[PDB]
C-alpha cells in the first residue's frame, strides 16, 4: 500500500506488548516499510486461500485477542531480518531486500507452519497441541531460515539433504532467539507448544532423545516416512551444532564449546558458499571444516572442535 510509514501498539500471543511497524493510508496496514521492500502481515480470516487480505486496522493498537498473532508473525519477521542483516550482512531471503509476507489465522484449528515457497503461514493451532505458531520466535526464524536455504544451497527436501535442511532452520531459529534475548534456550517451539504442559517442547537441540530423536548416525531413522526422517535425523546435526557451540562430552568424545558466534559463522557460511542440493551429512561435515578453516586457519581450535563434534556424532 502507498502511504505515511508510522508505528503502533499492540499485544503478542504471550500477552506482552510491544511497539510495530505500520502503514497509514486511510486505515493502519501492518507493512513495515523500514526493512528492504517492506514485511506485509495478512489475514487468511480462517480459511486456506493465500495470501488473504493486507491486515488493516481502524486505530493502529492491536490489542484485540484476534490480532495477537499478526502482531507476532509482523513483529518476528522485522527481528529475524534484523539478525541477518545486522550479524551476517545479507538483505531478506534472497540477499536483495525481496519483501516477506506472512498470512496468519491459516484454516482452522491448524497446528503447523511453514514457508510455503513465497510466503509464510501461520495457523492458530488447536488450544491444546500449540497455541498461535507466530508466538514463537524460533518458529518464525525456523521457517524464514528455509527461504534463505531454498534461495542458497537448494537443500533438497527428503533423506540426509532434507535433515540438515531442517538442522539449520533449528540452529538459526535458536540463534535468533538468542539474539533478540527472549528466554534463550536450546529447545525448538517451547512458547507455544502444549500450553497445558511446562518444560517440553517440539525437539531439543542439547538433548535430542529426551523427545526420541537420534543423537547419533548409528541411530538414524531409515525408513520412507517423514520424506526419509528430515525432522528425526536433524537431531544428529542438531547435536553436533551443539556441541561445538557449548562443548560436552558424548559417547565419549569430548569437544571444547566454542559459542554461538562462531557457530552461526562457520553454518552460515557452509550453507551459502559450500552446501548443493544434495549434500549429505558427510559432505556437510567438510563444507562446516572448510568453512571453519576460511574464517580461523586450518590449526584453529575453531576446526578442531568441528572435527570432534561430528565426530562425536558419527559422522565421517
Ligand atoms: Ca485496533
Ligand atoms: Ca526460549
Ligand atoms: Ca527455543
Ligand atoms: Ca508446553
Ligand atoms: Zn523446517
Amino acid at each position: 500500500i502507498t502511504g505515511t510509514s508510522t508505528v503502533g501498539v499492540g499485544r503478542g500471543v504471550l500477552g506482552d506488548q510491544k511497539n510495530i511497524n505500520t502503514t497509514y493510508s486511510t486505515y493502519y496496514y501492518l507493512q513495515d516499510n523500514t526493512r528492504g521492500d517492506g514485511i506485509f502481515t495478512y489475514d487468511a480470516k480462517y480459511r486456506t486461500t493465500l495470501p488473504g487480505s493486507l491486515w488493516a486496522d481502524a486505530d493502529n493498537q492491536f490489542f484485540a485477542s484476534y490480532d495477537a498473532p499478526a502482531v507476532d508473525a509482523h513483529y518476528y519477521a522485522g527481528v529475524t531480518y534484523d539478525y541477518y542483516k545486522n550479524v551476517h550482512n545479507r538483505l531478506s531471503y534472497d540477499g536483495n531486500n525481496a519483501a516477506i509476507r506472512s498470512s496468519v489465522h491459516y484454516s482452522q484449528g491448524y497446528n503447523n507452519a511453514f514457508w510455503n515457497g513465497s510466503e509464510m503461514v501461520y495457523g492458530d493451532g488447536d488450544g491444546q497441541t500449540f497455541i498461535p505458531l507466530s508466538g514463537g520466535i524460533d518458529v518464525v526464524a525456523h521457517e524464514l531460515t528455509h527461504a534463505v536455504t531454498d534461495y542458497t544451497a537448494g537443500l533438497i527436501y527428503q533423506n540426509e539433504s532434507g535433515a540438515i535442511n531442517e538442522a539449520i532452520s533449528d540452529i538459526f531459529g535458536t540463534l535468533v532467539e538468542f539474539y533478540a534475548n527472549k528466554n534463550p534456550d536450546w529447545e525448538i517451539g517451547e512458547d507455544v507448544y502444549t500450553p497445558g504442559i511446562s518444560g517440553d517442547s517440539l525437539r531439543s537441540m542439547s538433548d535430542p532423545a529426551k523427545y526420541g530423536d537420534p543423537d547419533h548416525y548409528s541411530k538414524r531413522y531409515t525408513g520412507t516416512q517423514d520424506n526419509g526422517g528430515v525432522h528425526i535425523n536433524s537431531g544428529i546435526i542438531n547435536k553436533a551444532a551443539y556441541l561445538i557451540s557449548q562443548g560436552g562430552t558424548h559417547y565419549g568424545v569430548s569437544v571444547v564449546g566454542i559459542g554461538r558466534d562462531k557457530l552461526g559463522k562457520i553454518f552460515y557460511r557452509a550453507l551459502t558458499q559450500y552446501l548443493t542440493p544434495t549434500s549429505n551429512f558427510s559432505q556437510l561435515r567438510a563444507a562446516a571444516v572448510q568453512s571453519a578453516t576460511d574464517l580461523y586457519g586450518s590449526t584453529s581450535q575453531e576446526v578442531a572442535s568441528v572435527k570432534q563434534a561430528f565426530d562425536a556424532v558419527g559422522v565421517k
